[PDB]
């Protein structure tokens, strides 16, 4: 008789409530990613479109993890990073580079076909309104607000003859005139979009990191702190933590060795336990930056994630860095 | 490309997260509920049967609820409850009263049907094997361990004679004889059974009220705390969380009166801010256990829960039960 819905909102909360509860501390949730594995798949591994198998959502799964496990690294969060999906004014690479939708994030000044204001990084626009004819995606109506008396995924027809620029009005409200309408959000950094950038996804900076350095984000102009308070991650539907934690093969020579074949295997576990000498003992919190899987209490904490890949191959004190895409 | 994916436990690592970041401090986050709009959604809102229009996930949404908002009352952790599925072993009125499947929680002691020992509150058990033979998901699949490698779920043909009894062998199995193996998991106190648990939905400690006092969820002869740290939440794939909070007419002299209009939309948010004088004040995060809506800041906080439903009286000295579930 009660109709209820969660709010994307809620989407985003979950995000945050992960990425905040990480910390160290009893407190708080240390969470470590996990490589391991050198059974080769089958010898068809190395071909082109090879898809190893799935990881098995089970004990016997979790513990076929743990067997193939080689070391431990610890995910601080400085290493997590809210993402959304990157979409370029114009980037012809994809579809649909001029039409968007309301409340797209949409990014500019990352290409000639986007400079609107040089020395400044890439600056990233929602779109609040869009041109009146169109598809309403369900049923029909349509018009001046036909598909908006109820709000529908609405795609329409004419295309942005042009890129927003600046940082907007008091709320960041532009207006091109090719019948859309944008709201500045923020400027993200060179480095942020070297570093942790990609070409399908961007970040999106957390509320403390915002509150902290907001010139640099541009930020500062911004008057909607006194709103959303610094819930910039919330305006833009982020829900999506991107990881970005290198295998550092200096501290293992374990597979640095010549031939090597690397492992297939990964997974993220959450409050994993130090091996307990006389198992009746107090169970001790990992909060070291490595370790040793048989210093770790097999099987304890959390895995929440586990990922199986073609072979990486690991050199001397060669860097290889690790990615995740985890979603909220 | 890859072959990778979040296991259930990744699940019960949200509501654990969601639970765990309530309180005060920055890094933790203020719920309220709030409670509103006494014009009625149309004449026939009294109708048996009558279900109002589902929210609008949409600004307008929010503004509209906001527009329409009685009162907020702030949630505190001892409101919110891990809960899971509920199955009676033996309830009769239901299907497979006797025939369960690998893994499925079943919940003994908790009527006739379940009566195993007067004196201890309802006993979960886990289902860790069940008879060989019977059917599969897959018709061509007439094969336990073939049906159980292949994915589908098996359906033991015989049925299990006896409820299963007592906390069992050392990691807590147990042999009726009917070829059902079982593993006890902890009980329920009566205060919890009554108060907190329903027709579908059992309560299940969190891992920190399961360590504060072991014994009393009858997890006390327990082991795999020297491994799981009182993860049981995590064994039963717990991702709902229930809220259970009491909307007190006396803190709101305003919304009641001997004739009022009731309320017909309940949501969450969280961390809103309280009124400001002007714009620029700094941003006070609203810690109180009530508020007038308007002694809140409008459009503060994250709105990650909406829903209408015929109107509900609240006269004087009268308290309702709001009840709130959650899916992680
Ligand atoms: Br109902
Ligand atoms: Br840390
Ligand atoms: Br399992
Ligand atoms: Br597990
Ligand atoms: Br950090
Ligand atoms: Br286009
Ligand atoms: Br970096
Ligand atoms: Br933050
Ligand atoms: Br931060
Ligand atoms: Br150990
Ligand atoms: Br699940
Ligand atoms: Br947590
Ligand atoms: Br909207
Ligand atoms: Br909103
Ligand atoms: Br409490
Ligand atoms: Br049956
Ligand atoms: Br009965
Ligand atoms: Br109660
Ligand atoms: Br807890
Ligand atoms: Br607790
Ligand atoms: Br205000």
């Amino acid at each position: 008789i009660y109709r209820a819905i969660v709010t994307s909102k809620f989407r985003t909360e979950k995000m945050l409530n992960f990425y905040n509860s990480i910390g160290s501390g009893p407190d708080k949730n240390t969470i470590f990613i996990t490589f391991g594995r050198s059974e080769p798949w089958s010898s068809n591994e190395n071909e082109v479109g090879f898809a190893p198998p799935y990881p098995t959502d089970s004990v016997l799964g979790v513990t076929d993890m743990w067997t193939h496990m080689m070391g431990t690294v610890k995910v601080l969060p400085s290493m997590l990073d809210a993402v959304i999906p990157r979409r370029d004014w114009g980037d012809t690479r994809y579809p649909d580079p001029y039409t968007f939708r309301i409340n797209d994030i949409v990014v500019c000044n990352s290409a000639p076909y986007n400079a609107t204001e040089s020395g400044a990084g890439w600056l990233v626009y929602r779109c609040l309104d869009v041109p009146d004819t169109g598809m309403c995606s369900i049923a029909s109506l349509t018009d001046k607000d036909e598909c908006l008396k109820l709000g529908g995924k609405w795609t329409p027809s004419a295309r942005s003859m042009t890129p927003p620029e600046g940082r907007g009005d008091a709320e960041g409200t532009i207006e091109p005139g090719d019948g859309y309408v944008w709201e500045y959000l923020f400027e993200i950094p060179p480095d942020v979009s070297i570093n942790r950038c990609t070409n399908e996804y961007i970040v999106v900076p957390w509320p403390e990191e915002l509150k902290e350095d907001p010139t640099r984000w541009g930020y500062e102009d911004n008057l909607t702190w006194q709103q959303d308070d610094f819930g910039l991650i919330y305006r833009v539907k982020a829900n999506t933590i991107r990881f970005k934690a290198y295998l550092d093969s200096v501290y293992f020579p374990e597979a640095a060795l010549p031939g090597n074949k690397g492992f297939r295997q990964i997974s993220i576990i959450t409050n994993p336990l130090e091996a307990k000498a006389h198992p009746n003992d107090p169970n001790v919190k990992a909060e070291k930056d490595y370790y040793d899987p048989e210093d770790l209490m097999r099987h304890s904490g959390e895995m929440i994630y586990m990922e199986n890949r073609p072979p990486i191959i690991m050199a001397m004190d060669q860097t290889e860095e690790i990615n995740i895409l985890f979603t909220f």
